[PDB]
């Protein structure tokens, strides 16, 4: 049947031995476990092939009419989004990608800074607050800023819709110092529990601030009043 | 005459007191020492203004019909290139920019890696060679990779067209240890001169390699034969 043709960048394209009704030739080529297929005016392997990934991508392979340069363009589920582009024009090959960044400046002065936003909506994220800085990552679903203290990991998740929800995971094994948190979305309050007893209430206010309130030894009543967090060290302390 | 209108992000737009022939109003607004002007169906300041920078930019200011959100889009000399975009929708304002990257893999395995490519064609650049790594910057005119040794700075410039040209600047003041280089583009050879005497010949080969040859004490004849550079330390030595 078809014949294989060698292409720069260690690629290979299959082309039919004969043409079809309208004089065009078949082209079929596998690109890193993706099957591209198309038609061509010629029979030397040049032309345009196309295919899709598992994420419903749109891959376009363009082999120059003289078989000197191969252009592999990746596209989203629509085929109208220049994600990445690899051009092998003989000996050398050049790969091209792009990243974005978003700086949100809230009225009170606090900020959300997103760097290296991939085309899949992910990247690195940083929240600048009054007195401290939280760091973490960004996905299409949520920004996650992480604070770590000992074996405790506090995670503040800002949903794409700007919703705020906090969780806490402690790799501590002893059920005498192990912390376990519960989130109340109505009061935006994370209640920590150590040894079956409530211990601390962390409020993530509408002012983009965090307040700590301690429970009494009984584990049922809040003592004193809440206190605004002024520095990262105080959050770490609240996680101790 | 006109009246000023306050806009989120501490902006102000001037709008004519009366309409014109076709019922449209004038809008004029200065944005960080750029004058934007346009017409509107309304008289509350909403609408589209436009202007240009010194670099012949194309600035588009769009004030929502209810004066709640202001979108400032920057464009290149053509007005069809989304460079940057700042949206102030009330209390908070979000600024958006994008960057790109290009990885060139030469046949021999050496690479040119460009990160953080601004819209003006500039960014950071890195050349990966066989045994060492050169670092530097990228502009629309040339990539410049810099090696530094003492008061000597060697600069290898890869022109946009891929041309290679090397220069050397020594902040050394004494004309007894001060190095001064001369570039021969036919032989791709940089000849260093210390104390009026030729001392070293650095050849930047077509193999993406550097070779060092030492001059004899006389300063006219090349001794031994050229030697390929295997590590950054050897380049630094050649610059000593």
């Amino acid at each position: 049947n078809s014949v294989s043709v060698d292409l720069p960048g260690s690629m290979k394209v299959l082309v039919s031995k004969s043409s079809n009704a309208d004089g065009k030739y078949d082209l079929i080529a596998t690109v890193d476990a993706l099957e591209l297929s198309g038609t061509s005016d010629k029979n030397n392997g040049s032309g345009v092939l196309e295919g899709v990934k598992a994420d419903a991508s749109k891959v376009k392979l363009t082999i120059s009419d003289d078989l000197g340069q191969t252009t592999l363009e990746v596209f989203k589920s629509d085929g109208s989004t220049l994600v990445s582009k690899k051009v092998t024009s003989g000996g050398s090959s050049t790969e091209e990608k792009c990243t974005c960044e978003k700086i949100i400046t809230r009225a009170d002065g606090t900020r959300l800074e997103y760097t290296g936003i991939k085309s899949d909506g992910s990247g690195k994220a940083k929240e600048v607050l009054k007195g401290y800085v939280l760091e973490g990552t960004l996905t299409a679903e949520k920004t996650t800023l992480v604070v770590k203290e000992g074996t405790v990991t506090l995670s503040k998740n800002i949903s794409k819709s700007g919703e705020v929800s906090v969780e806490l995971n402690d790799t501590d094994s002893s059920a005498a110092t192990k912390k376990t948190a519960a989130w109340n979305s109505g009061t935006s309050t994370l209640t920590i529990t150590v040894n079956s007893k409530k211990t601390k209430d962390l409020v993530f206010t509408s002012s983009n601030t965090i307040t700590v309130q301690q429970y009494d030894s009984n584990g049922t009543s809040l003592e004193g009043s809440a206190v605004e967090i002024t520095k990262l060290d105080e959050i770490k302390n609240a996680l101790k």
